[PDB]
C-alpha cells in the first residue's frame, strides 16, 4: 500500500482551536494559510489527503475526512498525493 507519489505530511497540532490551516474539498486541499500548521506540516495545494493517522480516507466522504482532521491533534500523520 502507499505507491507512487506520496507526500507524507505532519501536522502538529497543539489542540483544537490550532486548526490545519488549509481548505479541503473532498480530500484535496483547495487552499493554505501561509503561517499555519498545515505550511509547516508540508502541506501543498493541489494535493489530496489519502491518508489520516493511519486510515485511509481516500475512499472516505466529505464530511468524515473534515471531521477526522477537525478533531484530531498531535501528531498527525497524513499522506497526501497530487491530487492525481
Amino acid at each position: 500500500e502507499t505507491m507512487g507519489n506520496v507526500t507524507t505530511v505532519l501536522i502538529r497540532r497543539p489542540d483544537l482551536r490550532y486548526q490545519l490551516g488549509f481548505s479541503v474539498q473532498n480530500g484535496i486541499i483547495c487552499s493554505l494559510m501561509r503561517g499555519g500548521i498545515a505550511e509547516r506540516g508540508g502541506v501543498r495545494v493541489g494535493h489530496r489527503i489519502i491518508e489520516i493517522n493511519g486510515q485511509s480516507v481516500v475512499a472516505t466522504p466529505h464530511e468524515k475526512i473534515v471531521h477526522i482532521l477537525s478533531n484530531a491533534v498531535g501528531e498527525i500523520h497524513m499522506k497526501t498525493m497530487p491530487a492525481a
